[PDB]
């Protein structure tokens, strides 16, 4: 069968008005080559009529009686056909409609009813095959899907090729010659289009290609920005990013020749074919057959069904996506096992169950998700015995719980049973029997009174107010209005752990049950409500028949037999007094047991109006190409005036010169003008989507603070951001370009084309245009208009479906099912209701956008009869009316497309804002004079207090004042590593001081220029930032107030100890290590990040984190480098494993940003408060 018979499935009348839809759909095929027949019906007789008035002629006034009687009793035979087409169109609309919401709501309906269903009788594979929540959702928009997969593209499908289909056999039946052309250019078009798409494509590659390299530079430079600041680098990567991008500005420049050339030949075969085909046409009259005037009208109807069939595609795309989605998941509703735990089936065990022995377990964890863990487990419980369990292992002693019912059953191993199994009995007596307490109840609830008989569905209330006494749930039953019937919402959401445990006691004991059962029941209970379910589980035990685990050794006791499991396998099998009279294993356990919405306006203008490279030449392009498009319908105008009213006299002569005027008027210039408008807004574009983005970048790497202490941003987002909003800012041009074609082609030209109407034409074209525009815009509202509320009566419908299932201890009472169906019976209603109604509203709405369709030819018709007529009608003009309103149509369509990328600019114009604005903190200052006596410094500390960029990290530093000299370490230790790391990363800048500050001796390092303080100072990073360079490079990425020479890597190479690489290796300095250092381990790596801060001469250092993840060789050959990198050299050192660095002529103790001690090394070791604190715990 096919997968449709699956979908259009079961019912009676659901199936048949399909095929009555189906006919519908065929008819309003047939009516559009119908409606094009008439007009040519009446150019039949008008050529005959008009070229008569020319040939032989009754003086020149008799013709105009004679013939135009004959002309008006015609067009009053004519008022009846197309009148009568035009109430078949009305008719058949609603029908396709009817089939559309009815015919398939007839169906769907029960597919959703018996959808629900299907998870229940799932059973249990709803368990294993995926998960819920996303699996109801998915599911439950799925089956709303189907509704397409079954609907209207299935009536657009038949519907076009009975516009096709129909079009061809009278045009194959009038004039065949011209309808084989119709065939023949088919091929050729989808051939130029087969070329389009690879010129679309591989140019488009390369721009993609050429901006990953821009994109790449970017986002390591971004990470690494306070390294690529303090080296210098950005002299190096701000053209780095900027050239990757001219390649891309050399690429999509050639893309905007080549697509617009293709399209522009896509165009030149649509005139050139028409133009043959029209004098093809006539010299099939004026010497020769089968042709007069009625055929051209007839051939167009063909045209109009390979147009039909090309607005079918669309659909048959989004019914290909309805076949998708749907038909695979469709599975999961129906073809899975279906009957899993025998839900409504089985002969009850009236061995009153109890008797159970679990023997060689070895089983599955639950879900099947996971592997079978658990390897050995048998396990006793018989009528009356309390059996306990000791030896508690999570899911490997869980398994066994969940192992009690018709949830899982064992394969690996076996229960035994005193009689009939209990994998064979009736599920619902099943589920009763037993009080199956979780200490987590997950259950629906409405009232207290309905959450209890979600245990058991048939209850009475002397049952329910013993049930909440026996359970201790008294208390808060007495305290809420309506006491057993309060009010409370789902999944329990006014309710603490300890009320939901006693009502779900509640629950279990409405049942009259003769088992409890407690998964771990005694964990995650609040320490008040514990000992009161304590009390509820003891009293829910009459001297009977229980299986009890639990992390409390009272309820251990409150019991007859002990099972104790070390493992698996039971190990001991006595009484709790017994294996602590004999000591076992259970006394071994008691021993330890007991984005920018805001879119922005206005600036945006001056924005572009310095952006953009002024080619105004694009906007007069845009104008002429736009007014050539009616300029065919001038010239086809004139070819039927010629041809209907100039008689017989140079007819060929005149058909051959109108041929050859509009065979080169239209090729020739609409290419040039469509070619000349994409290459005029393209480069626009070429200079706009490079000059913002390095603008943009430019800014973000001249500002970390203000936007990477921003929780709310990321490298790789801003980076999309970067890929972006550059490329919808470029469509946010040529799209403007569009719309100025668009109104030139309509009013622009269409006014002044009406200024020779004879004002019928005129009334023709106001009574059509802005109706078809209205009638479109109330079309979106009508159907918008529903889906909204639609998709609340689902989401309405779908709460209580999920509750019904995540709730999955709901499955463990098994007689709620078919009262959550009759739930579902009234809820699925709702929007059926709906469904039933708006039936009736697209049906009238889509009816009407057929009306307009009678009404324009119906007007065309009647505002020409009889009173232009007696004049001799216009055998001009009236085409232009219908060109208008197709110029009209296109130009509705052509605005409302570009609709959303005036939204979406102004929204990426947000986001360029705030960037180009920037943050002012690491700027180019100079209050501070600059001074060379002080590259060293003497650095101030005073009030100083900090908290991190990432904002919510408290003021860690607190009032710190301190001093460093002229070539003196400092190194620092603290209570959390932020009382030593703050002190280099303020110093960085890379956070202002929120109180307090911090001088180079008697002059302000929030004042002094960041680039000359970065000058000075010298960071280690914890990760070099590295493209494959040269080695010399990658030390050397940039200098802020120096020049790199062979001097300066020779020392940053010894000094660091790097040199053991460099000096190794082919090329030396020249050589290569890959992007992130392919060959690099975190020693090299440490050693290489001390030689980018040495290879500038740092008369300040500053040693971010003292190891990375280094041992061995790695970290002490990384100590050789960092004592070799201090003193002499004003020197910052934040202290890691005390192991590295304990080498400095002074070290401070920064406990929660205050000094606690001070002084050289050794002076520390003799203090005995918190520094020898922590090295006596290193060592
Ligand atoms: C916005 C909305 C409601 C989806 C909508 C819009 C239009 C436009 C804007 C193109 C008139 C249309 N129009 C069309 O699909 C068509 C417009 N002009 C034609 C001219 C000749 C042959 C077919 C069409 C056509 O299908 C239909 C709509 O349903």
């Amino acid at each position: 069968v096919s997968v449709l018979t699956m979908f259009r499935y079961a019912g009676w009348l659901d199936r048949l008005y399909m095929l009555v839809g189906t006919l519908a759909a065929i008819i309003h095929g047939v009516a559009l080559p119908l409606m094009m027949l008439i007009f040519g019906d009446m150019t039949d007789s008008f050529a005959s009529v008009g070229n008569v008035s020319k040939n032989s002629t009754n003086m020149s006034e008799a013709d105009k009686r004679a013939m135009f009687a004959k002309l008006e009793e015609e067009m009053t035979t004519y008022a009846y056909y197309y009148t009568g087409i035009g109430a078949g169109v009305l008719i058949v609309a609603y029908i396709q409609v009817s089939f559309w919401c009815l015919a398939a709501g007839r169906q769907i309906h029960k597919i959703r009813q018996k959808f629900f269903h299907a998870i229940m009788n799932q059973e249990i594979g709803w368990f294993d095959v995926h998960d819920v929540g996303e699996l109801n959702t998915r599911l439950t928009d799925d089956v709303s899907k189907i509704n397409e997969g079954i609907g209207d593209k299935i009536g657009m499908f038949f519907q076009a090729m009975a516009t096709f289909f129909g079009g061809f056999i009278i045009g194959f039946t009038r004039g065949w010659k011209l309808t084989l052309v119709i065939l023949a250019i088919s091929p050729v078009l989808g051939l130029s289009a087969g070329i389009w798409a690879k010129i679309l494509s591989s140019f488009t590659d390369k721009e993609l290609h050429a901006y990953a390299k821009a994109g790449a530079v970017a986002e390591e430079v971004l990470a690494a920005i306070r390294t690529v600041i303090a080296f210098g680098g950005q002299k190096k990567e701000l053209e780095r990013y900027n050239n990757n991008l001219e390649e891309a500005k050399r690429l999509g420049i050639k893309k905007a020749i080549t697509a617009n050339i293709s399209m522009g030949a896509a165009f030149l075969l649509i005139y050139a074919s028409y133009a043959l085909a029209f004098w093809y046409g006539t010299s099939l009259v004026i010497s020769k057959e089968y042709s007069i005037g009625q055929v051209l009208t007839v051939f167009f109807s063909v045209l109009i069904g390979a147009f039909s069939v090309g607005q079918a595609s669309p659909n048959i795309e989004a019914f290909a996506n309805a076949r998708g989605a749907a038909y695979e998941v469709f599975k999961i509703i129906d073809n899975k096992p279906s009957i899993d735990s025998f839900s409504k089936s089985g002969h009850k065990p009236d061995n009153i169950q109890g008797n159970l022995e679990f023997k060689n377990i070895h089983f599955s964890y639950p879900s099947r998700k996971e592997v079978q863990i658990l390897k050995g487990l048998n396990l006793k419980v018989k009528s009356g015995q309390t059996v306990a369990l000791v030896g508690n292992s999570g899911c490997g002693k869980s398994t066994t719980v969940q192992l009690m019912q018709r949830l899982y059953d064992p394969l690996d191993g076996m229960v035994s049973i005193d009689g009939q199994d209990i994998r064979t009995i009736n599920v619902r007596y099943l589920r009763e029997i037993i009080g199956v307490v979780s200490q987590e109840p997950v259950l629906f609830a409405t009232t207290i009174a309905e959450n209890i008989r979600y245990g058991r569905e048939d209850v009475t209330m002397d049952e329910i107010e013993k049930a909440v006494k026996e359970a201790n749930a008294y208390d808060f039953i007495m305290k809420l209005p309506h006491q057993f019937d309060t009010l409370v919402g789902e999944r329990g959401a006014q309710l603490s752990g300890g009320q939901k445990q006693r009502i779900a006691i509640a629950r279990a004991l409405v049942r009259n049950p003769k088992i409890l059962l407690l998964d771990e029941a005694t964990s995650a209970l609040d320490t008040e409500s514990e000992a009161v379910v304590q009390a509820a589980l003891d009293k829910a035990r009459e001297g009977r028949t229980t299986i009890v685990i639990a992390h409390r050794l009272s309820t251990v006791r409150n019991a007859d037999v002990i099972a104790g499991f070390d493992g698996g396998v039971i190990v001991e099998q006595g009484n709790h007094d017994e294996l602590m009279r004999e000591k076992g294993i259970y006394f071994k356990l008691v021993m330890t047991q007991t984005d920018v919405p805001p879119a922005s306006f206005w600036r945006i203008l001056k924005l572009n109006s310095t952006e953009w490279p002024y080619f105004v030449v694009g906007i007069f392009c845009a104008i002429i190409n736009g007014g050539l498009q009616p300029a065919f319908s001038v010239i086809f105008s004139k070819v039927v005036g010629v041809f209907t009213n100039g008689g017989p006299p140079e007819t060929q002569r005149q058909n051959s010169n109108l041929f050859s005027l509009l065979f080169l008027i239209l090729g020739i210039i609409s290419f040039i003008t469509f070619f000349l408008q994409g290459f005029t807004f393209g480069k626009a574009g070429e200079i706009l989507t490079k000059r913002l983005r390095y603008m943009v970048f430019k800014s973000m790497l001249r500002q970390d603070v203000s936007w990477f202490d921003d929780p709310k941003n990321t490298t790789g987002a801003l980076t999309t951001r970067l890929a972006n909003d550059a490329a919808q800012v470029k469509g946010a041009t040529g799209s403007r370009l569009a719309v100025i074609f668009q109104n030139i082609a309509n009013l622009g030209t269409g006014i002044i084309i009406s200024l020779i109407y004879g004002w019928q034409l005129t009334l023709l074209l106001l009574a059509i245009v802005p109706i078809i525009a209205i009638a479109g815009v109330v079309e979106m509202k009508m159907l918008s208009g529903q889906a909204l509320k639609d998709k609340k009566e689902l989401e309405g419908s779908g709460k209580i479906a999920t509750e019904a299932i995540e709730n999955f201890r709901t499955v463990v009472s098994l007689t709620r099912e078919q009262k959550f169906e009759t739930m579902y019976a009234q809820s699925l209603q709702i929007p059926y209701r709906n469904a039933m109604k708006k039936a009736h509203v697209f049906g009238i709405t889509f009816s009407f956008t057929q009306a307009m369709m009678y009404f324009s030819y119906a007007a065309c018709f009647r505002f020409g009869a009889y009173l232009v007529t007696q004049q001799l009608m216009t055998f001009e003009n009236v085409l232009l009316v219908f060109s208008a309103i197709v110029f009209g149509a296109m130009a509705v369509g052509q605005v409302s497309s570009f609709a959303p990328d005036y939204a979406k600019a102004t929204v990426s114009a947000s986001h360029i804002i705030r960037i180009i604005e920037k943050t002012p903190e690491i700027d180019s200052y100079s209050t501070q004079g600059l001074k060379p006596n002080m590259l060293e410094g003497n650095v101030q500390f005073s009030g100083v207090v900090f908290n991190y960029p990432t904002r919510p990290s408290i003021p860690v530093l607190q009032g710190l004042s301190l001093e460093v000299k002229k070539g003196q370490t400092l190194a620092l230790v603290g209570s959390s590593g932020c009382g030593k790391s703050t002190v280099v990363q303020l110093l960085e800048r890379f956070y202002d001081p929120m109180a307090g500050s911090v001088f180079l001796d008697g002059k302000e390092i929030k004042q002094l220029n960041v680039q000359w303080l970065r000058a000075q100072l010298g960071i280690v990073s914890q990760e070099p930032i590295l493209f494959d360079c040269s080695i010399a490079e990658n030390i050397a990425y940039g200098d802020n107030s120096r020049v790199v020479s062979y001097e300066e890597i020779v020392r940053a190479a010894k000094e660091a100890n790097i040199h053991q690489f460099i000096d190794s290796l082919p090329d030396k300095y020249n050589t290569r290590v890959g992007d992130k250092g392919t060959q690099l381990s975190g020693g090299q790596k440490q050693r290489i990040a001390i030689a980018r801060a040495l290879v500038r001469q740092p008369h300040i250092l500053l040693l971010d984190e003292a190891t990375s993840a280094l041992d061995t060789e790695s970290e002490k050959v990384v100590q050789e480098a960092l004592d070799k990198a201090r003193e002499g050299r004003t020197c910052i050192v934040i202290a890691h494993r005390l192991s590295t660095i304990q080498n400095a002529d002074l070290i401070v103790v920064i406990q929660n940003g205050k000094v606690k001690e001070h002084g050289t090394h050794q002076q520390l070791l003799a203090q005995k408060g918190i520094y020898f604190s922590m090295v006596s715990v290193q060592a």
